């Protein structure tokens, strides 16, 4: 007597090829990404990069079932561009310490000659990325003010004080949030659709 289990098997026996996936594509292109930019001899490694790929990351993989695999996609991204997924995440979480705190003490610990840790990253970024740019905004959004409404004006403010492409960090970001809320729209209705 053939189970469902048998049925599925002979299937994909019969097809071998890997199935499409918009997931697939956010993991690879992110692989390819870091690696890209990890090859070239002005990348640098920094807290800054780490908070863009973990909020890159968390925010692609929300909808993902089963979600025990995010941390487990997350493991196997990091080994497979030899880095170390416990660093990054720490980095990404020093990033906590800003929690709350109003842009003008943010920028006057800029100003200041000897800004603490992990917020002095953002002179020693190196090679510039668009995760760069999300890991700033992932930043941002956790300041008090909520100062990512007019964006915009507020990277005005940071453009003397940190050395990144400021016009650059508008257009990624612009990109990184259209993006977004397309993904959101279309997992909210496959979410409606499975019920």
């Amino acid at each position: 007597p053939r189970t469902v289990s048998d049925t599925k098997r002979a299937f994909y026996a019969a097809h071998t090829r890997p199935i499409h996936s918009i997931y697939r594509r956010f993991i690879e292109e992110l692989l390819v990404e870091i690696h890209l930019l990890r090859v070239n001899v002005d990348f640098r490694y920094s807290p800054l990069f780490a908070l863009g790929v973990v909020t890159a990351f968390d925010q692609f993989m929300e909808g993902y079932q089963p979600e025990g695999d995010r941390d487990r996609i997350f493991h196997a991204l990091c080994v497979a561009e030899e880095m170390n997924p416990q660093q990054l995440k720490e980095d990404a979480a020093s990033w906590q310490q800003y929690q709350g705190r109003p842009l003008s003490q943010i920028l006057d610990e800029l100003n200041s000659g000897q800004p603490s840790a992990p917020l002095n990253s953002l002179n020693h970024t190196g090679k510039y990325s668009r995760l760069h740019a999300v890991g700033l905004y992932a930043f941002l959004q956790e300041l008090a003010g909520e100062v990512t409404i007019h964006l915009n004006e507020t990277l005005d403010q940071l453009a003397p004080v940190i050395p990144l492409p400021i016009e650059k960090v508008k257009r990624d970001l612009e990109l990184y949030r259209s993006n977004l809320d397309k993904i959101n729209q279309a997992r909210s209705l496959m979410k409606e659709l499975v019920e």
